[PDB]
């Protein structure tokens, strides 16, 4: 897993579940085209998203559906959506890990990059 | 003054000073119409965005450029930028204040809306 | 004002409202003696606690009851307390504001510190 | 491990490597008493401080030495430690994940609570 991502709930205390998760890369006309997608495990994981191969150097974009996940909890958050945007591979291949913490009003995402 | 930012760097310990924030709103074909933008002061505040007539419901984007902020530091970033993305005023008028904690490699951000 | 305290309410997206919040030095016998203390305002900050005089080098505690803000709200917090300790003026006299935002199972505090 | 400890660095985008981590618990007489210490692996995880046997019922607290970890990366942060102090198994045993996001002047921590 050269791409993973885990979403924690801070209301709860607890993995969030079922959250939706969007990849994208940025195209050679500067347009988003879709890169992969999937939703967290009960540990609040996404892995498999992605392979060594696949995942080149380029811009990408995570996008966290946390609006659908606190509506389906009953909450009306602030969010739209959490999105990370970063470069990825620029000197040599990479593994990214997207951490998320996730509360109705606010979002924090920290990123663990190692080789 | 509807709408506010507030930026902190969690490596100094000091305001995020002179960050460039860019707003949108999200146009009926669904793109991002350029709305409002600025410098952070000294105090790493933005104010005068936009005003009550103009600041209609609809949905938002605060685009923060994280990434020329730390390069001006000397120091290598994650992110290309920090987006916060809501809704605003579904139902009706109250006061935006948008704040971002910024680390190399870590953003949070929390809306407080008030009366 | 040499320090201030502000709080922040990630659930409702809100100044986090009559917190206590209690301050302590270290003492040379290495307990905390106590400082000072108040409640946070509708705009859940903390003013005048101290006063330049009395806010010496030394290492102070900022104890905030975080269980009882959740518990009035009737949220099951995890946290008994937010407890931030830190070395003050250790290159003399500078204005501090210790931001703090919760979450029922989260805390993050950051520091911000200015001329 | 009915509780682990697992840090990050938001400055290198890594996990926090070789951080000391001291565990209290509240005695009948309201004292600290040491209850288990270790230090973060490669990986920014602090596994078997405890056991189930072990982990009973009672007041925690969670001390994690951030200012020791940031002075040997010829840093000067702002807090002395970082604190996480928590009623366990007040409703039967559980699973405890204590997770710390660390920057020189700010940190945050979030409790994964699971049976
Ligand atoms: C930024 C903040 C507040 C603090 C750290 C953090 C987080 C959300 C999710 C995770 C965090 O650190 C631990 C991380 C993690 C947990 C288990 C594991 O096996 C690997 C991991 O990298 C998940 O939010
Ligand atoms: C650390 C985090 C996640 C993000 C920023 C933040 C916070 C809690 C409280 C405050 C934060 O930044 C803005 C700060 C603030 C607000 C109003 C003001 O007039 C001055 C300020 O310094 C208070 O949580
Ligand atoms: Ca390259
Ligand atoms: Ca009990």
């Amino acid at each position: 897993c050269p791409l993973m991502v885990k979403v924690l709930d801070a209301v709860r205390g607890s993995p969030a579940i079922n959250v939706a998760v969007h990849v994208f890369r940025k195209a050679a006309d500067d347009t988003w085209e879709p890169f992969a997608s999937g939703k967290t495990s009960e540990s609040g994981e996404l892995h498999g998203l992605t392979t060594e191969e696949e995942f080149v150097e380029g811009i990408y974009k995570v996008e966290i559906d946390t609006k659908s996940y606190w509506k389906a909890l009953g909450i009306s958050p602030f969010h739209e959506h959490a999105e990370v945007v970063f470069t990825a591979n620029d000197s040599g291949p990479r593994r990214y890990t997207i951490a998320a913490l996730l509360s109705p009003y606010s979002y924090s995402t920290t990123a663990v990059v190692t080789n």
